[PDB]
């Protein structure tokens, strides 16, 4: 079960999930 962020520009492998939660609240902040 890999854990890779979906994003351009991005790329970025995780050893959780976990990781990828606080991580995809950083590709589309400014709200
Ligand atoms: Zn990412």
């Amino acid at each position: 079960r890999p854990f890779m962020c979906t994003w351009s520009y991005c790329g970025k492998r995780f050893t959780r999930s976990d990781e990828l939660q606080r991580h995809k609240r950083t590709h589309t902040g400014e709200k």
